[PDB]
């Protein structure tokens, strides 16, 4: 429970099913905003149900931020359900539950973004300290597919990843957070996404 | 179009108090200019004067979707619009009055504006006589002379609240009904 991992689909089934996989670390950002790098992807793969992504959140500045947020957030006092209390993971599921891959349409992909809500359905993320647990949450990802994905995750020492560029003004992130509460049916959409992604309970998802 | 006024019910039946954010400490953004007993409830009027808070709200409006949203019926007012997206509700603690993501009681939706008369006129549940009393009281207060609001809370604390607001169940629906309960007349910058 030292490292922070994230995983989920960036797309659930022109097309990018030909520039995959991307095993090289891509930056993980927030709401496609510049200077919001929080970590790196540990692999983008094509699988039966879509393009699955895995990554690690390493940005110390961001982890500090996320940590301060969880301290005052309602998630800090929220009653335990099925899992032990993990403010960090829970605040992430309240704040940035979605995933979005950025690409040009026709260095083919620039980054993966954590966001308030994915534009594509079933693009809900799963945050965790255990990569295997994280990937196993997706019942739509076969055993062989998972084993493969994890092989890539473990083959990389997070300790060798460069420091993410996270300096963006906090106001900019706050504005996105404010705008999110007004995204219509966000909570409903978020609930559907969970199903579309075939995520298994228990998870720290907040909807 | 300089000063910032806020108006709305803190309770719908049918000495200046500080105006804060989500009942948090050190989030005074201004002062209540009066709490009035009107037919439909307790109507509140206040002036948003905190320079720090106004700069922040202004900074937020600049990068918010509100600064890019197409004109509807009214002219663009990023500051007013971000306040209606961020803190559209009111809640009376009398200790203080807080601007919230959603009011504790129904019908407590706020109306932000630069014109106090326009603000109060949005509430058709407030009679003409009541409005005249409220406005006479309002304009009898020179704003450039109220004590500076203590706005020093870490930005983190406010952001946590904004993130939580996003997960308040039925928030946008309750805000819509709150508007009906308060009998607010269009056009207004409310976002629900
Ligand atoms: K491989």
């Amino acid at each position: 429970a030292q490292g922070l991992y994230v995983g989920g689909f960036v797309d659930v089934v022109d097309q990018v099913t030909d520039y995959l996989p991307v095993t090289e670390p891509l930056p993980i950002t927030i709401e496609h905003l510049p200077e919001t790098e929080v970590g790196w992807t540990l692999g983008l793969f094509q699988v039966s149900h879509g393009i699955f992504c895995t990554g690690a959140i390493t940005s110390p500045a961001f982890l500090e931020l996320a940590s301060r947020l969880a301290d005052t957030s309602h998630v800090a006092r929220a009653p335990v359900k099925n899992l032990p209390k993990e403010p960090l993971l829970e605040i992430l599921h309240t704040w940035l539950p979605g995933l979005s891959l950025s690409s040009i349409h026709p260095p083919v992909f620039q980054h993966v973004s954590l966001c308030a809500l994915g534009r594509r359905r079933g693009t809900v993320a799963v945050y965790g300290h255990d990569a295997e647990w994280v990937v196993s949450r997706f019942s739509s990802v076969s055993k062989s597919e998972r084993a493969h994905i994890l092989q890539h995750v473990s083959s990389c020492r997070l300790e060798d990843l460069s420091t993410p560029n996270f300096v963006s003004p906090l106001e900019t992130l706050m504005a996105k957070a404010i705008d999110a509460g007004f995204i219509r049916d966000r909570l409903d959409l978020l609930k559907t996404d969970r199903g579309v992604a075939s995520i298994l309970s228990p998870v720290y998802l907040k909807a």
